[PDB]
């Protein structure tokens, strides 16, 4: 042809990610493309090789791509490129050779935010995490310009604008900067004292249903993913899916205390630390006990003790409390290869499944999974949907939990935080603390850690996963619980929230 009309997409600028504050976390930034159009290069030979040396590329193969190249009109040179760097290799005036600014994210806070924030492609398209679950919202829309282009697709004339450009819209996380950086950083110092290959910290704000720090272990450079595997790019909050295990108990005293049987007093037998159930066997982490009351059920962590309250309770009332406060259940987070686990339902509860599903191995749940059970529990029974995004207007949310036995159970577990001395306590100094250890199975273990404080009018929720640690204890949940102490401590003081626990 002797000429042709054609469209040039106008990109729009991807909206800002920022922090619930307004920390920039993923910010669009100008880079300039080096492209060419291969039709006009073969115009100009005695310049490729001044051309190529200043794309660092070699003379023969770069000649070779312009001859193979050579019925296009475009190619990319370098892609990559800053503002400037373009003007050096455009101030040798070749023909043929153009630079254009494109935008390109980057990532401020790097690896400190790397599972949450996510990631774009090489097209500025979401790939992972809130990138690709808003792409939408922070893309815009590509405007359109029609151009006149001569015989070899070169732009004579701008015609006309056909459409602007629509910037993409900013994107406050629910991510407090702050309390990410401390978890990041209190969650790998725990990593590297306990010997543990990956982990998971997730913080959340019980009243509104905001994820405050979701941070795993090992993370990545979002801003240099050249050589990344799979593991560093894992979302384990959201994906790694595991038995909760001694976690869940206080779900199952809740229905317990809620069925008119039971209260925090009454005694159980739970010599001599086992029960047959058929062929299957309950076995307690420790056999050391006959009479526990429901508190000392928790503090001892016995199988066999909420196993026989689960058969006088029913596992209908359990698994009710479980589904409710969302375990095995769809968080609404649309997160990119978010897992919603497995709460197991039976027409008729049999009685192995009764017990297994009240110590937390009938079931399979995500970190984020745990934290919104036990924001739940916090927040004087009532869940909260969750958010990843800043809440201004916080949802109604739906009592699941009768504040009465949320705020037993709440007592409950401080008891269990206040039954543990030395080194590997989770007391929270200036504070009452509430939570409960556990492992998982995958020889391995996770080690968990569910809590919220402060305990006597909770405010935060936090689940600690360290994946299969080294410190090899009896009580393997315990690892975590030095890390919730840390990380608590340091989340209630940069919220500014009053200490509970003054003399």
């Amino acid at each position: 042809p002797a000429r042709s009309v054609r469209h040039i997409a106008i990109p729009a600028h991807r909206g800002l990610i920022t922090d619930r504050n307004g920390e920039p976390l993923a910010v669009s930034t100008p880079v300039t493309t080096l492209w060419a159009n291969p039709k006009e290069l073969m115009t100009a030979k005695e310049r490729w090789p001044q051309l190529a040396a200043a794309l660092g590329q070699d003379t023969k193969l770069f000649a070779d791509r312009i001859e193979q190249n050579a019925e296009r009109e475009f190619i990319y040179l370098v892609r990559g490129l800053t503002p400037e760097q373009g003007e050096g290799v455009i101030a040798l005036k070749v023909p043929g050779v153009y630079s254009i600014e494109e935008f390109r994210r980057f990532y401020p806070a790097g690896e400190v935010v790397a599972h949450a924030v996510g990631f774009t492609d090489v097209d500025d398209r979401g790939r992972e995490g809130i990138e690709l679950a808003f792409d939408e919202w922070l893309a815009g829309v590509p405007g359109k310009r029609q151009v006149l282009k001569d015989r070899r697709g070169r732009v004579i004339k701008d015609v006309q604008v056909t459409k602007n450009a629509k910037p993409g819209k900013t994107l406050a996380l629910s991510i407090d900067l702050r309390l990410q950086y401390l978890a990041h950083r209190e969650l790998r110092n725990a990593l590297l004292e306990n010997g543990a290959k990956a982990g998971s910290l997730v913080i959340m704000d019980v009243k509104t249903g905001e994820i405050l720090a979701m941070t795993n272990q090992p993370t990545y450079n979002p801003n240099n993913r050249r050589n990344l595997q799979p593991a560093a790019m894992r979302n384990r909050a959201m994906i790694d899916v595991f038995e909760p295990g001694s976690t869940v108990k206080p779900f199952s005293m809740s229905a317990a205390l809620a069925s008119g049987r039971w209260k925090p007093s009454d005694i159980v037998d739970v010599y001599p630390g086992t029960l047959q159930i058929g062929r299957y066997t309950i076995r307690d982490v420790s056999r050391n006990s006959r009479q526990l009351d429901l508190t000392g059920i928790l503090i001892k962590s016995s199988n066999v003790g909420i196993s026989k309250i689960a058969f006088d309770i029913g596992a209908e009332s359990i698994y009710s409390v479980m589904q409710q406060v969302g375990l095995g259940q769809d968080t609404g987070l649309g997160f990119p290869g978010e897992r919603v686990g497995n709460l197991p339902n039976h027409r008729k509860w049999p009685k192995a499944e009764t017990a297994t599903l009240a110590y937390g191995y009938g079931l399979s749940v995500t970190a984020i999974q745990l934290a919104h059970a036990y924001a739940a529990l916090a927040n004087d029974g009532k869940s909260v949907p969750l958010s990843m995004t800043r809440v201004d207007r916080v949802p109604d949310g739906v009592q699941v939990i009768s504040p009465e036995v949320a705020s037993t159970v709440q007592g409950m577990l401080q008891q269990v935080v206040e039954a543990q001395g030395g080194v590997f306590r989770a007391q929270v100094p200036g504070y009452h603390a509430a939570g409960k250890s556990g492992t998982a199975r995958k020889n391995a273990y996770r080690s968990l850690f569910a809590g919220f404080a402060p305990a006597t009018d909770p405010r935060i929720a936090m689940v600690v996963v360290i994946d299969e640690p080294s410190k090899a204890g009896y009580f393997g949940g315990l690892v975590s619980a030095p890390v919730f102490s840390k990380v608590m401590a340091g989340a209630l003081r940069l919220m500014n929230v009053p200490p509970d626990n003054l003399p």
